[PDB]
Formats: C-alpha cells, structure tokens, sequence
C-alpha cells in the first residue's frame, strides 16, 4: 500500500495504489483508495480495510457539518472518537486528507499530524514515495499532480505490496 | 526519544527531541514533545504516542483543579488511575512534569518519582542526556536552560532514535 499528497501553486492532490495483498498473494489490483468528500470540497485516501475507511470517512463528514467544514477541528473530533469507542478501537486504518487549507494525517492511536509542507506519504510504500516526492519538490517546478504521479510509480516498483494502478483526486484553490 | 528537565537559580526547564521513529525509518522530525499546562503554570513532556500523552495531560489538569494545583497530589491521583483503569492500562507513555515546587516522573506502572536534584531524563536517549547534564551541573555555572540544551544535542548525536530538533518550555520562579 502507498498513498501520497502534494500541494503546490494553488493545487493539492491525493494519489494511491490499487494493490490489495493477502499474505504472499495479490487479492485485487484495481482498488480505489482515493475519493472525495463533503460536497467534493475535500479529498482523502486510506490505507486499511475498505470498509474500515468508509466508516471513518462518513463520520468525518458529520464532524465537518458540526464544525461547518473546518478541517482541523473535525479531524481531532474524529481521532478522539477513534481511540475512544470500543467499536472504533477495533478499526485499524491510516487516513489521509487535505483541502485548500492544509493536509494532515489521522491514526487509530488518535494522533493527528500535519506534515512539513503538507507532504503526506503513508502505506507500506510510503517512506519510498516520500523520498521521491521530497526530491522533485525541491529540484523541479513540476505541478503537484506531476510529482504525486511519479512518486507513486517509484514506490510501486520498490514496494512489493504496491502496484501501478492509480487513482487521484486533485483540488484547485489558486 | 529523549527529554530532559533542569532546575537552577529560580529557573526550571523541560526540553525534548522531535524524532518519531517507525521501525528503522524516521516518521517525523519536528514533533512537539514539550508543552505547558494549567494556565502555563506547569511545564511537561512526554515519551510515547502523541495522543496517549495528550489524554494523560488533560486528566492531570483535572487532578490539579481538584487539588488546587498541588503538583504531587495531582500526580499520584493520575498514576493511580493510570494503572487502574482498563482503558488507561492500555496506554503506554512516560510523563515528565515540573513546576516551581519540584520536578517528578510518572509511569504506566503507576510509579511516581522525584529525581535527585529534580533532574529528569527519559526516552531511549535519556540515560545519555542524564550523564551529560550531571557533568555540567557540578562543573559549571550554566543556567538550567543552557544545560538542558547542550545535554539534548549530545543524546541526539548518540541515540539513533533522537534528533536535534528541540522544543523547550522554561519556567521562572526566582
Ligand atoms: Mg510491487
Ligand atoms: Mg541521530
């Protein structure tokens, strides 16, 4: 698994691989790990059970409505319920989300994190994509979509658990 | 991870590294491991899950309000709940805290400890910073902020799990 997010020049994106491993065997290659939320104003991705993320994403929209779409406050309420509830505590996933305001991470420990320069990379391949995106962002003018695309192909070549099927959700705020 | 506390000449401080390791890989370098509490009257640090410490720090403020800000009595009530509750028993972290009165440590076993000369050092690098702070305190006139800063840079050079990003919260009571 690998997922990436990048923000540049008024554009922010999220991208993720389609591989679903089972043991040493590939279960499914076309999984959609990236999607839009809250009237498409938000883009997000997940590493974990497809239902485990679908549940957390729905409650996150309810946290946004209570906070009128604020990204940070809705996330802390989601991470707060995640470690707290005995039902949600069984859930095991890594959530990534960004909007025009900022990108940040969420975890089943209840930790929330905004990466330096809003650069998110998660999944088993995420350290590899982070090293690739870090290089292009400093040494090239490429748009945030161009960097997240190339960084994910590299993590898929390296991580055995990541493949080259891609899904992306870009957001332009300029 | 490394965290340090020092008290001298009416000044007490807490300092900690930003490294967040995952396996053999660095996850985040800028983590804020030190913060203030109870109307900024108290400074504290933590080694463990960022949510696991944020939960314990909140309840400790509630223990302070019940005890009117007493540091020692509020800590024993926190360490008492920590080992006791089945929910808190799952939490795994090392807490450090000090005010103008004294510095002391807290643990998930429920142990509370005041170091000799209120010198706290914890984390994977904490034994290294303790040996450095012990030398400067006896052989130099340096202020408590100067010793905690230099002791943490040494532990970061030594401990692979500690880095040189720093956060400090000083308290002056003179
Ligand atoms: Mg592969
Ligand atoms: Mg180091």
């Amino acid at each position: 698994t690998t997922i990436v997010s990048v923000r540049r020049n008024g554009h922010v994106v999220i991208a993720g691989d389609g591989q679903a491993t089972l043991g040493n065997t590939v279960m499914k290659g076309n999984v959609k790990k990236v999607r839009r939320l809250y009237n498409d104003k938000v883009i997000a991705g997940f590493a974990g059970g497809t239902a485990d993320a679908f549940t957390l994403f729905e409650l996150f929209e309810r946290k946004l409505e209570m906070h009128q779409g604020h990204l940070v406050k809705a996330a802390v309420e989601l991470a707060k319920d995640w470690r707290t509830d005995r039902m949600l505590r069984k859930l095991e996933a890594l959530l990534a989300v960004a909007d025009e305001t900022a990108s940040l991470i969420i975890t089943g420990n209840g930790d929330v994190v905004q990466p330096e320069n809003d650069l998110i990379a998660i999944g088993s391949g995420g350290p590899y994509a982070q090293a690739a995106a870090r290089a292009l962002l400093e040494n090239t003018e490429l748009s945030a979509r161009e960097i997240a695309e190339k960084a994910l192909d590299i993590a898929g070549d390296i991580c055995i658990y990541t493949n080259h099927f891609h899904t992306i959700e870009e957001l332009s705020y300029k």
